[PDB]
């Protein structure tokens, strides 16, 4: 019934590095109030809903935030998309943990700002605001583990 | 600044490029405990390397490492995850203040206490560090390709 409402927000697909779960915004429905890193009610439900499922998968997670709220012609000297994307990723992280997801599964939190946007400013830029959960392969995990021992 | 920063500033070469690490010391932290606002000394170092980094035509990834909060608990609220991300973003804002172009920043990462180098013994100061990674073109494309489906 309400799976029609999840359909334009929950984007699941298989990626080389593993299982990517994207929670994207709509024109009429955002997962976060514009400029805010506070979880919207509907966003709260989705994260607590997939948390018990993800906890059943023996693999670890990487969280990445994407946001288009603040300008990037900004110069980004104060609170920008970098802080916002990182905060929204961590906000999603806290909800997942509250949903029953073991905290030990979290491996990385990433702020992407708007560097990975798909649309320009306009009636389509809702897709630029998304949270990406990446359930990693054992090989992809080993690569990232290795990379951040170099970082 | 002969040996005022050299116990704090480490520079080494890795596969992905040039890694610039800013490490805490036992008696001189780069951030006050639990806080993500930059210390007066941190601000100086960051603005001292910002103009140099701006000269290098390569882009940068920021990463923070923290063990201020207990990872043995549930990490249900504000934890090392938020603190490491905020400290990375705080270092980021001090870099653009030092004249570094914001377009050079490619990624901000919180790693919490995952990449911890030492248990909470005598000198566990190394567990608290900010890592600047100046990426070569190969590593930059990889990270771009990776996050393009992340």
């Amino acid at each position: 019934p309400k799976l029609r409402a999840l359909r334009p927000h929950l984007k699941i697909d298989l990626v080389q590095e593993g299982l990517r779960i994207q929670i994207i915004d709509s024109q009429n429905r955002p997962m976060f109030k514009t400029g805010s890193a506070e979880v919207e009610p509907y966003m709260r439900d989705i994260l607590r809903a997939i948390a018990p499922v993800l906890n059943g998968i023996p693999n670890r997670i990487s969280l990445a935030g994407h946001t288009d709220d603040f300008p990037y012609a900004n110069g980004e000297k104060g609170y920008s998309n970098w802080e916002l994307s990182a905060d929204r990723a961590n906000a999603s992280r806290r909800e997942l943990v509250a949903g029953g997801l073991d905290n030990g599964k979290v491996l990385r939190v990433v702020g992407m700002a708007a560097t990975m946007r798909l649309s320009d400013r306009g009636p389509d830029d809702a897709i630029n605001r998304r949270i990406s959960l990446l359930v990693l392969n054992k090989q992809a995990e080993q690569a990232i583990l290795h990379h951040h021992h170099h970082h």
